[PDB]
């Protein structure tokens, strides 16, 4: 039975690298008909919190990576938080001591750094007196090897590793011990994780061997890097899923990009995880690190925004806005769709879409600084707007030809240059100097809105 896991340490937000690691596990499980387990690795009490755990679960959900077992839904191999499994680690570390593969180390009490002696017999008298006591794993001579799905055959000389602690004096396991005990007990068949854990693998294999357990199949996924080839960090730019979500990157687009990284996909670069799920093959994954390109991500997002159904885009837009704390006012559905169809040709993120959609959705839009200073303040601004209002008002047919003629007549009759006429009207009805086609904009806004806004702009000018 195929069982994979995403085992995040909730010490912060879900990094896109983590999302990519989770994506490949999720795709392998759904394609193979297996299970995707979510294990929270929160033994670092100081840095982990339920707030971060929750933020991570929310981000995974938003990325469309639902799990079959976890801290919230449970399952038959829990608890799913390592902080809730301290007794399990204790019992299994004890099995190793009893089998002479691990031993207790007793330290001085006044000077905790001073080792007093080692023993296979639990030192009750020292424990009761407050002496620190740890458990160390006994490294056996020999070789430790495994065939990684992406990194190939790996070999390790045991002799180069000194006996190491698996249980700390505070009662908590070390990360490597907890991971092996949990991957084993949660019956994980495949461990797909970031390459930053490749070096921890020989040690983990030694523990599996000490218990007489069969180790799962391993695959270490190269990391997502910044342009200088170091792991993607804050200094490179955004790194959390939550950030891209807030900026308006569509989930399906972010996941498309994370899968696209380093993959010379055959066919369209624009795709959904869903359609690539059936032919998913772990070996298609690049064995080299991948560089995150913010510009390319935005380009991918733009492609999705224009390709999806207008109403699909509308839902994405509405939910994003609500999530961002600035939900869309209530408007006519046809009008909503029309303005969306026009505004989406020009933007690449839901946030950029929100900015240009605002004047279409609300009458209280603000006038840009440059519009007021560069155009509205000119001497001819008033008569241009008054004449525009007069001619538009007399229009009996609100089509683009008549709208175009109305603007043409304003400059040809000498009220101002063509540029000033166009910009004065554009800013008057949107408050912006850059917008989708001016005739399309006026047409969809309608006669009444156009008149109201020209009047509104005139009153504003009068200050
Ligand atoms: N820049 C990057 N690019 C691409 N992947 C990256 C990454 N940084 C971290 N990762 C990978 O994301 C997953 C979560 O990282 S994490 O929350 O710190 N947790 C841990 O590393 C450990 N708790 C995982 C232990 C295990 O799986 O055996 C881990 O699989 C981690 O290897």
């Amino acid at each position: 039975l195929v069982r994979v896991r995403f085992a995040p340490s909730p010490t912060g937000h879900l990094h896109v690298g983590g999302a990519r690691t989770a994506l490949f596990n999720w795709m392998f499980a759904r394609k193979e008909g297996g299970k995707f387990i979510l294990r929270i690795e929160d033994t670092d009490t100081e840095r982990s919190s339920r707030e971060y755990e929750q933020q991570i679960l929310e981000s995974l959900r938003w990325c469309g990576l639902d799990w079959d077992e976890g801290p919230d839904i449970g399952g038959d191999f829990g608890p799913y938080r390592q902080s809730e499994r301290l007794e399990i680690y204790r019992e299994y570390a004890e099995k190793l001591v009893e089998d002479k593969r691990a031993y207790y180390v007793v330290y001085d009490k006044e000077d905790p750094s001073k080792e007093l002696f080692t023993t296979y017999e639990y030192p009750h008298e020292y424990k009761e007196k407050g002496h620190p006591v740890t458990i160390k794993f006994k490294v056996l001579p020999g070789k430790t090897s495994f065939e990684d799905l992406l990194k190939g055959y790996m070999e390790f000389d045991n002799s180069t590793l000194e006996d190491f602690i698996i249980m700390k004096s505070n009662g908590f396991p070390t990360y490597n011990f907890a991971v092996v005990v949990d991957d084993h007990l949660m019956r994980i068949s495949h461990v797909f994780r970031g390459e930053d854990h490749l070096s921890n693998t020989p040690k983990q294999l030694m523990i599996y061997e000490a218990f007489g357990w069969e180790a799962p199949v391993f695959m270490h996924i190269p990391l997502i890097l910044g342009s200088d080839r170091t792991p993607l960090s804050k200094r490179h730019g955004a790194t959390s899923v939550e950030h891209f979500r807030r900026e308006g990157i569509l989930s399906r687009a972010l996941m498309n990009y994370l899968a696209l990284l380093g993959w010379r996909v055959e066919g369209d670069e624009i795709f959904t995880i869903e359609e690539k799920l059936q032919s998913f093959d772990p070996k298609d994954i690049s064995n080299k690190g991948v560089i995150f390109d913010y510009q390319k991500l935005e380009w991918v997002n733009g492609k999705h925004m224009r390709r999806i159904d207008l109403e699909d885009l509308k839902r994405e837009f509405i939910e994003w806005a609500k999530y961002a704390g600035k939900e869309i006012p209530s408007v006519d559905e046809r009008y909503f769709s029309e303005t969306l169809r026009i505004c989406r040709e020009k933007v690449n993120t839901l946030s950029q879409l929100y900015d240009i959609m605002y004047p279409f959705m609300n009458d209280d839009y603000e006038y840009e600084k440059d519009y007021v200073e560069k155009f509205l303040k000119r001497e001819e601004a008033e008569r241009v707007l008054e004449e525009a209002k007069k001619a538009f008002k007399d229009l009996n047919s609100w089509n683009m030809e008549e709208i175009e003629k109305t603007l043409r007549d304003l400059s040809e009759k000498g009220l101002a240059s063509k540029k000033v006429v166009f910009q004065l009207i554009r800013g008057a009805v949107t408050g912006k100097l850059v917008t989708p086609g001016l005739f399309e904009t006026i047409e969809v806004l309608g006669k009444e809105r156009t008149l109201k806004r020209l009047e509104r702009t005139l009153q504003f000018l009068k200050k």
